[PDB]
């Protein structure tokens, strides 16, 4: 799809079988979500957003499917105010900006 | 132009007289650029993401070329790390997110 950006760019996740809503960030280098149960071996981490550092469990190699485009990569699970899909996925399914 | 998303999507921006670096920001409601000493009115605001929130300065009515693109909207200023782009900006010189 073409997507405008008179509105937030959120769309349907699947991440451990479950349905999410996400938003696609280009300015996020990395994938981030809201604290959830996820099967996989994870390891802790750090990363740093607008406001400062929060601790992250790091999934390597992780199935998602976003808006029906399947990716398999990195997902950080930590306290981010907002599901994010960072540029580590982005490319994955094929996204560019244009204008 | 198109953009991939490989790396960080910065392009070349004009604001307040000075040429600077900022990333084309689909997850960002908002244009938060750097430290700069804007002239005019403004008025305090707080805005969150990762780590937290940040005091800005808002600017309305700025002035800005993005990759040779002319824009003009609201502008928040603060000790952001990155100079950021937000939709308000984007939808102004057309830019659109393609998978
Ligand atoms: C978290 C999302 C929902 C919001 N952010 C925009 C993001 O694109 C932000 C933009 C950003 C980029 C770099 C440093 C700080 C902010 N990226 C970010 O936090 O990414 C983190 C996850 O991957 C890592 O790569 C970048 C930092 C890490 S933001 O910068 O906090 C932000 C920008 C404009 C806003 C706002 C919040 O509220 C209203 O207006």
């Amino acid at each position: 799809p073409q997507i405008t950006l008179w509105k937030r760019p959120l769309v349907t996740i699947k991440i451990g079988g479950q349905l999410k809503e996400a938003l696609l960030d280009t300015g996020a280098d990395d994938t981030v979500l809201e604290e959830m149960n996820l099967p996989g071996r994870w390891k802790p981490k750090m990363i740093g957003g607008i406001g400062g550092f929060i601790k992250v469990r790091q999934y390597d190699q992780i199935l998602i499917e976003i808006c029906g485009h399947k990716a398999i990569g990195t997902v950080l699970v930590g306290p981010t105010p907002v599901n994010v899909i960072g540029r580590n996925l982005l490319t994955q399914i094929g996204c560019t900006l244009n204008f």
